[PDB]
């Protein structure tokens, strides 16, 4: 019933502007007049859906296209029929240009070969699309010759567009406002030929992410998924303004700039360029990876003797053969890309990773047969929408978290603007919709950031993407669905709010000059000072703990990862010192230990405040070991013994003894 | 075509009809593999002026489809039927030639350079059989005589028919009819207008 109401809404606000999809594949075959011509012709003739109406419209479309089409090689023949008869109907792609020297409108026919036909001002001003890229029309060409004349004798008397003539902004926005967000989303999903009722809402958001490149200028996105997930259909059959670089062998001369022909590459002619079969991408010229890096950086690339700007949006469609979890644990999910482009900065360019594995394989229950938007209509919708911007709509409701640097801000802003353009072209939207689009953008950006982390190490560790509400000041953290190494440990403590939380400390030790650096401490001055005190104790107690390892000859950085979102942690001296000892000695901290307590600069350990909740968190974390001070021994009776029974407790005397207990 | 209907079985007549099917269908990709002397290529070189036969096995991508230098459409834009004889000789200088062929025979149009061009030409692959059909079935796939460069499931899947070239007997005079037949280009223009 709801889909029927959608049909009436489309007929009310998109009259003669939408059409179903089964007739399209029925007429598909291979003859001529590409698909959007076919479906516009269906939309204009077939108005209702009476079986007789449908069948008669189909037959009329087929007979018209079979009777008034002209193939190129016989084109001259048609001219003769025009001369002897005086008038003749022809299907052809017409493009109109203004001859200022003669001050007349001059139409040219791509197939017929006429390059100087005269066309009246009324016809050209009626259909402005004649002046943009030329359209297939039915035209009644007439012949009238005068001796000594200069104008071509061929003139157009009647012209009916077989494609769309125009799109009006106001009726478009009114029709969008006439439907709910779910209705509009399902309308676009049906427009590609997908049945939204057969796909989960998250798959619907992924599909919308697939249309995001078409609407945002200079947008980079990569999607990898299993075979037959329908990645390439959108970029091949669903747009006359997108291109799919097949074969993997693309040349920077062909792609960016052929300095031999002084012609800009593909990035200058199409709104969306997509590389299928990314594993097959191999560049004969060494510049390819770096030129792509620069173009993604600015949208402008320098070649030969000119800087060229291009707004083409870049898509990387790839196939995965293994399971998701296998690649997650054993590698990075950006694995299918060729080794030549496996670089931190190159994947730093990307604004989104679309999870093609979450896309189920296509199966005609997934293919809608209801009313949908015309592919030409939707494509020129995207083309017009590219001129606008909703990127500043984010600041009204949310502020970005501090874990996203300038580029992450840019990526999430572009993605949120794209989703805003797709779902709310009218410009009126609520705070919840901004929430939803922002969280999806943050998900994809964080996914890319995790891949960058796994590839490059330190410089992409700040992956805790979050957004703060302007009103409630509440921060929402968004994540992804998908023998500890030396310097890696766990600690449980109260946050600044006083609630127990578990945090992972990671120490990276390289050769250096004894410097210490911190990250992930939530800019807590007390936490940084605790870390500094711990490192001072480590430098002072190097002989006792390391037995000869030189702290001065190595540089250290420690990072804190929050697992329970409890808040910033203040006490960090003991876990930091344990991290120093583990990293420098290269001995793995014993599995399932949590380092607790705090230590002062003099080496005095402090009891673990609220040891009961801390050890309960340790149990809930999956641990089996606890390191505790003797001062918490008096706190032993306050916890039920059964909670202790799941841990092999190890107490320590001083921070050095804590090191010895942790390392075993 | 010059064959004797009374001297051929009905199944062989159906096979010969399948041989002329590409002349009426747009972008009909069909592969026939048969023994020598079975008259596979006669229909494709003598019985139609809208069909072209490419011999030598070596041909360039631009020549068939579109030339960057001269900006003119290739053979696919000039003939209704393009027939590659001696399929064992098929070799392409560019590695993307296989990919552009796949895109063409899949969609009827190819995007080369910056432009996408349509073509209704139907593509045929005519090859020679060297080994018995039973042994070929037992030991390999029937498309083995194609060179390894184009032995691909995706490449073959665009094919709409594999004509049994072994079933048609080797051409002999009693197979060459001497009765009244339709004019050669009468039938060819019939095919073109259908």
């Amino acid at each position: 019933a709801n889909d029927k109401e959608l049909d009436q809404l489309l007929n009310e606000h998109f009259a003669g502007r939408v059409v179903r999809k089964d007739l399209t594949k029925l007429i598909k075959e291979g003859a001529n007049v590409p698909v959007y011509v076919l479906e516009y012709l269906l939309g204009m003739y077939c108005a209702s859906d009476d079986p007789e109406i449908i069948e008669q419209g189909l037959r009329n479309v087929k007979t018209v296209l079979a009777e008034n089409y002209v193939r190129p090689d016989e084109a001259e023949k048609v001219k003769s029929l025009v001369r002897e008869r005086g008038s003749y109907k022809v299907i052809d792609r017409v493009t109109v240009k203004l001859n200022e020297r003669k001050d007349k409108y001059e139409a040219s026919f791509s197939n017929l070969g006429i390059k100087d036909a005269e066309i009246s001002a009324g016809i050209v001003k009626e259909y402005e699309k004649l002046l943009v890229g030329g359209i297939w029309v039915i035209a009644t060409l007439s012949y009238y010759f005068e001796e000594g004349q200069t104008s071509s004798p061929f003139g157009v008397s009647l012209l009916k567009p077989i494609q769309m003539p125009n799109m009006n902004m106001d009726e478009l926005f009114s029709g969008r406002a006439a439907l709910s967000t779910d209705q509009w989303r399902e309308s676009l999903i049906r427009s590609i030929g997908m049945e939204p009722a057969s796909l989960k809402e998250d798959v619907q958001w992924h599909l919308l992410a697939r249309m995001v490149p078409f609407v945002e200028n200079n947008y980079n996105v990569c999607e990898l998924g299993p075979r037959g997930t329908g990645k390439s259909h959108i970029y091949k059959e669903c747009s006359p303004n997108s291109i799919l670089v097949s074969g993997g062998q693309t040349t920077v001369a062909n792609l960016f700039y052929n300095m031999s022909s002084r012609r800009i590459g593909l990035v200058g002619l199409w709104d969306v360029v997509a590389f299928d079969q990314v594993a097959g991408i191999s560049f004969k010229d060494k510049d390819g990876v770096q030129i792509m890096k620069d173009y993604m950086a600015s949208g402008s690339f320098a070649r030969g003797r000119e800087q060229m700007e291009a707004s083409a949006s870049m898509v990387f469609v790839g196939n995965i053969n293994q399971s998701v979890e296998s690649l997650v644990k054993t590698s990075h999910l950006l694995a299918p890309f060729p080794e030549a482009m496996i670089d931190s900065a190159f994947f730093d360019r990307f604004h989104a990773y679309i999870p093609g594995w979450e896309i189920p394989k296509m199966r005609p229950e997934f293919f809608t047969n209801r009313y949908g938007l015309i592919v030409d209509y939707l494509a020129e919708f995207f083309r017009e929408m590219r001129k606008r911007s909703f990127a500043d709509s984010i600041e009204k409701y949310f502020k970005l978290g501090n874990n996203l640097n300038q580029r992450d801000v840019i990526a999430v802003r572009k993605t949120v603007s794209g989703l805003m353009k797709l779902l709310y072209p009218h410009g009126q939207f609520n705070k919840e919709d901004v929430r939803q689009c922002l969280e999806y953008a943050l998900q994809v950006r964080r996914r890319v950031k995790e891949q960058l982390k796994k590839i490059g190490g330190m410089e992409f560790y700040d992956v805790h993407f979050s957004y703060i509400d302007n009103d409630t000041l509440e921060e929402h953290f968004v994540s992804v669905k998908e023998p500890a190494k030396p310097g890696f440990l766990y600690t449980i403590g109260l946050s600044n709010k006083g609630m127990p939380g578990l945090y992972r400390l990671e120490l990276q030790v390289t050769k250096g000059s004894g410097k210490l650096a911190t990250s992930g401490l939530w800019n807590s001055s007390s936490a940084k000072e605790q870390v500094k005190i711990a490192f001072d104790y480590f430098k002072a107690n190097a002989s006792r703990i390391s037995g000869g390892s030189k702290v001065m000859e190595h540089d250290f950085h420690l990072h804190v990862v929050e697992l329970q979102n409890t808040g910033p942690l203040s006490h960090l001296a003991l876990p930091s010192l344990v991290a120093f000892a583990s990293g420098l000695l290269g001995r793995s901290v014993q599995s399932q230990m949590v380092v607790l307590g705090d230590m002062s600069l003099g080496g005095s350990v402090t009891p673990v405040e609220s040891i009961a909740e801390c050890l309960q968190v340790a149990f809930d974390a999956g641990a089996k070991k606890v390191a505790l001070p003797m001062s918490s021994a008096a706190d032993i009776p306050t916890i039920p013994v059964e909670l202790f029974t799941k841990f092999q407790t190890s107490f320590y005397a001083d921070p050095v003894d804590a090191v010895f207990k942790g390392l075993g």
